[PDB]
């Protein structure tokens, strides 16, 4: 197994996957690493299993169809994975915790959002459809773009949103288009 956390790339108290070489801090893994379970399989492994069990799940989908899906266990897991993939980029640090807004010439967003809030929301089963999760994720980056206007710091929102969007297309097998 790896000697660093797959998400944050640091050493520390790591839990090792039994079915691949990845390792995790407790709270870097989503969901948090389970108390017992021997063997234990990580979220990458559990997602691969879903694909292997149903190869046709990799055929193209329409985003509009994916958003209306109910958060049953497999969509729950997919959203957890997509959230994790965003945390894997170090630039997610800017969007992790609750922001605040005091900049000359800008007003804060009406509905602030941040990655740890989404994490908690997933954990407490507050989303009934994929749409709920995806809207909050997109809201994060939108609020950032709106607030930082022409400051070059806006590019952080663009960059992290691109990570989100790519992983969303991959995980939910959205139909490729030009
Ligand atoms: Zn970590
Ligand atoms: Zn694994
Ligand atoms: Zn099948």
């Amino acid at each position: 197994n790896s000697n660093i956390c797959e998400v944050c790339n640091k050493w520390g108290r790591l839990f090792c996957c039994d079915t691949c070489p990845r390792s995790f801090h407790e709270h870097c893994h989503i969901p948090s690493v389970e108390a017992n379970k021997n063997p234990w399989s990580c979220i990458f492994c559990r997602i691969k299993t879903i694909q292997e069990r149903c190869p046709e799940s990799q055929s193209g989908h329409q985003e509009s169809e994916v958003l209306m899906r109910q958060m049953l266990p497999e969509e729950q897991l997919k959203c957890e994975f997509l959230l994790l993939k965003v945390y894997c980029d170090s630039k997610s640090c800017f969007f992790a915790s609750e922001p605040y807004y005091n900049r000359e010439g800008s007003q804060g967003p009406q509905k602030p959002m941040w990655l740890n809030k989404v994490k908690t929301s997933l954990n407490e089963q507050m989303y009934t459809r994929v749409e709920g999760f995806v809207q909050d994720m997109r809201l994060i980056f939108h609020n950032h773009k709106e607030f930082y206007r022409e400051d070059k710091f806006t590019r952080l929102g663009i960059q992290v949103q691109d990570i989100f969007e790519k992983n969303f297309r991959n995980i939910f097998a959205i139909q490729e288009t030009s």
